[PDB]
């Protein structure tokens, strides 16, 4: 099922990209499988094989890009350069936990992140 881990399932939230999203209801995270699969540094199946409690979903490139590429007057991201809205290639994204939901969601961050 859509667990989306245990949380104690030994399994690492480690920052992942994300941004603007509501702000009259709250922020929300969806975790660039990209992102998370470039720190496992192997393959697409061997995060489900070791992750099976979470699973992929897409947006456009151009939908990543666009909120990115216009937070991006505070901060500073030429990672950018790999999302491009002249494509649609699509990213990849997974669900975040209910310790990041809670954490970037209620934004909540008194100590090393942990909800």
């Amino acid at each position: 099922s859509d667990v989306f881990e245990f949380e104690f399932s030994e399994t690492p939230l480690l920052p992942s990209y994300n941004i603007q999203v509501s702000v009259a209801q709250g922020p929300r995270n969806w975790l660039l499988l990209s992102d998370v699969l470039k720190k496992l540094k192997m393959s697409s199946r061997i995060f489900r094989s070791n992750f099976p409690n979470v699973e992929i979903v897409t947006i456009a490139e151009a939908e990543f890009y666009r909120q990115v590429s216009a937070s991006l007057l505070f901060s500073s991201s030429k990672d950018l350069e790999a999302f491009n809205p002249e494509s649609k290639e699509l990213l990849d994204l997974v669900e975040f936990t209910n310790e990041i939901q809670t954490l970037l969601g209620s934004s909540v961050e008194w100590l090393h992140p942990s909800d």
